[PDB]
């Protein structure tokens, strides 16, 4: 019943599904701590799909690991929204968001004014906010069909996303190029 | 003779676009390409982000890919770059008739072919945005003092050469990351 303290204050069904969805996490190595952190747990062992594996990072270990400069790091972080966090000491920041961020400073090294650089971040990070709210729900009305304890979507989605995951990077990319040509025509 | 290429040109004009055209022909270009684009300064430029003058058919990326021509033009009208909505209009760049072809893989594996177009609609429109952004990013980086149609034209060579690689890993990257904080 240590499972108890993360069923929260759930009843009835969704106590004794949610329980099940609890016991299944655990076992794909989730922690009792992450499950707490995240309401609803849901879409927790699909997030290792989308390159978050749990580790956590510093701006200063983001810096030397990907040899990046540590103001302009932050600069990015701010416009991508995520950990406002303004210490650059606290161990606070997804792996593969530190990664994504110190792209950041390639482009400054090709003469690309910091600001604009900072402004594209912002402009884009803007955009593709909206576009994973709607490819979220897109995803939720694929999985979720009548009769679905909370077990059943979350291995559901696993299968779905999987398949999905490959996709999208080239997606976006080509969608990305697509704008482009076409501002470069008109 | 270039003399038609350089048209109604005059002055300094002329003389500028005679070097920029002579660059562009040794650079592979043809006269015919130079005509129909007006300024021709980023034709040396556009192959870089998969531009490469081919055009085609709504109806033809459906044979070639074998995906759905329906479901193909709903996904060519929320993308919203080309006017013409008639199956056999030749009236898009080749690079953006595959990537409109990726769609319905998609709907094949179970998403609603509904919110599928709308997401792309919602993309399109996130990404125009920072396109025009990063236009302007890359014009105060290449446009320096009196600086010649040519010099434009071949310092927006060297610097897409250099930022189309770093591009496409990033926007991924970043797409990701949005994932990542969904909730
Ligand atoms: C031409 C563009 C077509 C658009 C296709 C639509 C894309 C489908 C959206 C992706 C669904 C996967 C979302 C996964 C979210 C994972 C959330 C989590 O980390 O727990
Ligand atoms: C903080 C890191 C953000 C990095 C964002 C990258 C900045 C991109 C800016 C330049 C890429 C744009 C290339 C095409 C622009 C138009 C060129 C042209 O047609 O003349």
């Amino acid at each position: 019943a240590n499972i108890d303290d993360l069923l929260g204050d759930l009843g009835g069904t969704a106590r004794a599904e949610r329980a099940k969805l609890v016991e299944w996490l655990l076992e794909q190595g989730i922690t009792p701590d992450e499950i707490r952190a995240t309401n609803p747990p849901l879409l927790l062992a699909t997030r290792h799909l989308v390159g978050d594996d749990g580790t956590y990072v510093s701006a200063r270990e983001i810096s030397e690991n990907y040899g990046v400069d540590l103001e302009l790091l932050q600069r990015v972080q701010r416009a991508v929204g995520l950990a406002r966090v303004d210490d650059p000491d606290a161990v606070v920041h997804m792996r593969a968001d530190g990664e994504a961020a110190a792209r950041a400073q390639r482009f400054v090294e090709l003469g690309l004014n910091p600001d604009q650089v900072v402004l594209v971040v912002r402009v884009l990070a803007e955009g593709l906010s909206h576009a994973a709210e709607a490819m979220r729900y897109t995803a939720l009305e694929a999985i979720m069909r009548p009769g679905a304890t909370e077990l059943d979507i979350a291995k559901g989605s696993q299968a779905l996303v999987s398949q999905i995951v490959p996709l999208l990077g080239p997606m976006i990319q080509d969608m990305l190029f697509m704008q482009l040509r076409h501002m470069m025509e008109t």
